[PDB]
């Protein structure tokens, strides 16, 4: 048994990441427990499509590294977060369509996976691309305005330009084996395996709340998807409320599925979150753990 999130998850092979902000990288609070907690990062805005090429084809990496050498200094990893996505893109990608946007979609893939080749170990490279609800339908957005192989293009770019990254799908309102979304990623990443589409791996943001509430078919959802031959990550996970119980069980059914490379937590305090409202982490506003945190170590330790 270990005393900390990462150490707990890496004897069985697995990391327990977090989101990072630069701008409290200031925060000594902030700074010393989470580096004291997890061994994997993942930007939480400084590596979206708008922070780094603010003007097309001037690319701007400060806060991006500012994130990605505290996640080295640190001793953990990185996850890139995210290449292609219809949310944080730059005015001058807003007021693109068509054969134009595809081509800066591809430049722009081009650009930041240089900047950061081989140093990467998984690239969200498509994020939420499916709409809610009961169609299975792709999300409106310029992307899938230019073609519904904007996905499988951007997987492709991304493959060329860095072969080590495992380059995987991310979304959200999927992890419910029997829901119209969950289904439709299915039958897209099985289809890209059956046309030779590279894609390595899926983020489950598991975003729960009561609306989206957590069911025990998760395990369910993640077996299948490995079964399709991609490893599978828990990305952004935060629960509505923190409950203790909710939270065991979400790490269980990582523990249980052996693709399952780890789980990230979206964000360090209470006061950290996008959902601050719904007391949704693992630690209160002044840095103590709360009981969801015991319940999480006590998975990860078995
Ligand atoms: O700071 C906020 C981020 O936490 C938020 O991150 C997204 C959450 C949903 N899935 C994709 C993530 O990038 O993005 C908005 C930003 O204001």
């Amino acid at each position: 048994a270990e005393s900390t999130l990462g150490a707990a998850a890496a004897q069985s092979g697995r990391y327990f990441g977090t989101a990072i902000a630069s701008g409290r990288l200031s925060d000594s609070t902030y700074t010393s427990i989470a580096g004291r907690e997890f061994n994997m990062v993942t930007a939480e805005n400084e590596m979206k499509i708008d922070a780094t090429e603010p003007q097309r084809g001037q690319f701007n990496f400060s806060s991006a590294d500012r994130v990605y050498n505290w996640a080295v200094q640190n001793g953990k990893q990185v996850r890139g977060h995210t290449l292609a996505w219809h949310s944080q893109q730059p005015g001058w990608m807003q007021s693109l369509s068509g054969s134009a946007l595809r081509q800066a979609m591809i430049d722009h893939i081009n650009g930041v996976m240089a900047h950061y080749k081989g140093k990467i170990v998984q690239w969200d490279v498509v994020n939420e691309a499916f709409a809610d609800g009961s169609s299975g339908a792709r999300r409106d957005s310029n992307l899938q305005r230019s073609g519904n192989d904007w996905i499988e293009v951007a997987f492709r770019t991304a493959r060329a330009a860095d072969p080590s990254a495992k380059l995987c799908y991310n979304d959200y309102n999927v992890e419910n084996w029997t829901w119209a979304k969950t289904q439709a990623m299915y039958n897209m990443v099985r289809d890209f395996k059956q046309r030779g589409v590279p894609i390595d791996c899926v983020g489950f943001q598991s975003h729960f709340n009561s609306g989206s509430p957590y069911n025990s078919n998760f395990r369910t959802t993640l077996q299948n998807f490995a079964a399709l031959g991609v490893d599978v990550a828990i990305t952004e996970l935060d629960i509505q409320g923190a409950p203790a119980s909710t939270y065991a069980n979400v790490t269980n059914d990582c523990l249980a599925v052996s693709r399952c490379l780890g789980i990230t937590v979206w964000g360090v305090r209470d006061s950290d979150s996008w959902r601050s409202e719904q007391t949704p982490l693992l630690f209160n506003n002044d840095g103590s753990k709360k009981a969801a945190y015991t319940a999480v170590l006590d998975a990860l330790n078995g």
